């Protein structure tokens, strides 16, 4: 009974580090680090780090395959000032910290040979506005598939990945809790564009963005170790975000300790769970590399495809 | 605005046959042709050609690509005489000729210059047997996805290119209208599988087969035409094989012209049109290459997936 799967432990895996630097301070990787994160330099050394490789590896292997087409086109051949822009999926749950997996992807591959314009982009700048939730019905179902402007997501990693000069996004507030007017993200023709977010690996029954990555992670967790890492870090909030009076959720900075439990445990409950169980986890099996967290937030196993 | 595909012509497609030989004599192509299709040498040569040149161009490529991680999982390195297999999906509705495209593309694969073990396998050896479809309630839905053992199917597909030496699929039989008892297709390790089926390029809450595919084929054509030929193929098959008594529907080559396009009709608009609109077409924007055919089932139009 073979697979295409091979499940690796931390031990296995950082093995598979070779010679790979390691060009990060701890300054720098702290500035990467999200809230409630626990990320350290040993972690990006036996995890992050063969994953730099592997991904190096295949940079160089997936542009044999544009050159291949382009070859059969008869075409011009790709211009090395400009190759065929490498596309990096992140997804997983809401509180998993894709954000921090990503940041640190980026810088990791950032200070590689050339310098390569790795660029980051997460998915909560495709949400509809407010007013058009609201229009919808929608205002609580934010991170559900239908929550997102999916055509604009696609014409803007399409955009991208074909070779355009310049890509415009839409830039989402966590503070404001709302697209912000007039605000645009400029991706100029990377060399590596990580597209983060929850639902990034979905699939239907049109092409969509998971069908032009070229590498996707799932940032895997127990469900009910994310309730904890997303409540604890509701509570935290009240001090950091929600203390903010611009905050949209500033009336949560009051809540008690066993009030603010109540809360974002409703909020889990309604909708990052369901949300979590009926759309985000369904696209695991698809992922290139599935990263395990403990409880702690320590990847201590990984679900490599080698199919 | 871009595009993840670039559409062509016959003539647009034709040149880019280059130097590609033709190995197929008239004979040869007609013992591969199906009833009612309708494929000449020409259309072999400025169609299936071209085709089979970029496939082989992106066999080199997609190589690379599991030698790359092999590479970064410090392991052996791919023995020659053992690549890791080729697997080419063909889809598109009954009676649109995915047969025909199947069995031409295996011939001329099979005439390159190894000469590469090329196997083809259809979908039909993996529909639940008669009595297990009574059981379901499914005798009716003969070709929905449901209908199908798909996860007998994912393991032989999956065993295959994983690189067993042997993997085992059962077989269908259009005439008893059933799985055979006892018999088996053995496929060997070849360098190149074809799987041919309606639904072959789904996608969903599991890795399919689809996500197996280093290069997938959709067989296209107007609806109304698919259901022309679909009908005119049934009151064929009346002196063809209805006229056996063994056929399962051996009660139709009894059918008058008009009877016969009733029934056909029936069955049409019952079952083959319901799946093709629900399942099959749906699956058609992940194609690498849209093979669009006018009435006279002529390759005319090609749609490629450059991204
Ligand atoms: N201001 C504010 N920031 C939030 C809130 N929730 C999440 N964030 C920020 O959004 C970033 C993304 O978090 P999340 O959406 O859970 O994705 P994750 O990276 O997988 O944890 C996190 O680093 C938080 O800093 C919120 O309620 N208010
Ligand atoms: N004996 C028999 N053969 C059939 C029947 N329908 C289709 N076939 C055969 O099955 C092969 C597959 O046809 P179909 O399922 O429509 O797939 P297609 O290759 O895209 O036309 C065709 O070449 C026919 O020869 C049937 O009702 N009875
Ligand atoms: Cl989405
Ligand atoms: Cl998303
Ligand atoms: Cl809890
Ligand atoms: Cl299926
Ligand atoms: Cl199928
Ligand atoms: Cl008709």
């Amino acid at each position: 009974e073979p697979s295409p799967y091979v499940e690796f432990d931390r031990r296995q895996w950082r093995a598979l580090r070779m010679s790979t630097p390691l060009a990060l301070t701890e300054e720098e990787l702290v500035g990467l680090r999200g809230l409630g994160e626990q990320i350290d330099l040993l972690e990006v050394e036996e995890v992050y780090l063969p994953l730099a490789r592997l991904i190096h590896l295949q940079v160089a292997a997936r542009q044999r395959l544009f050159a291949a087409t382009a070859e059969f086109l008869g075409e011009p051949q790709q211009n090395p000032d400009r190759p065929v822009p490498f596309i990096i999926g992140v997804a997983g749950s809401v509180a998993v910290g894709k954000s921090t997996t990503a940041r640190v992807l980026q810088a990791l591959l950032a200070r590689w040979d050339h310098h390569p314009r790795v660029d980051l982009v997460t998915t909560d700048g495709f949400l509809y506005p407010n007013a058009e939730l609201q229009r919808r019905n929608l205002m609580h179902r934010k991170g559900f598939p239908e929550s997102y402007n999916r055509r604009a997501l696609m014409r803007f990693v399409t955009s991208v990945k074909s070779g355009s000069d310049y890509a415009c996004a839409p830039v989402y507030s966590h503070l404001h809790y709302d697209i912000i007017p007039g605000a645009e993200q400029v991706v100029r023709h990377p060399d590596i564009l990580i597209l983060e977010g929850l639902n990034v690996l979905q699939t239907g029954p049109t092409l969509m963005v998971s069908d032009l990555f070229d590498f996707s992670l799932y940032v895997d967790a127990r469900i009910e170790d994310i309730e904890q890492w997303y409540v604890s870090r509701f509570l935290a909030m009240r001090t950091t975000a929600f203390a903010d009076p611009e905050s949209h959720f500033h009336h949560y900075a009051a809540f008690s300790d066993s009030q603010a439990v109540v809360a974002a445990r409703e909020i889990w409950r309604t909708i990052n769970r369901p949300n979590l169980v009926e759309n985000i986890l369904p696209t695991r099996p698809r992922a290139t590399l599935v990263l395990r967290k403990d409880a702690d937030h320590s990847i201590n196993r990984l679900r490599l495809r080698k199919l």
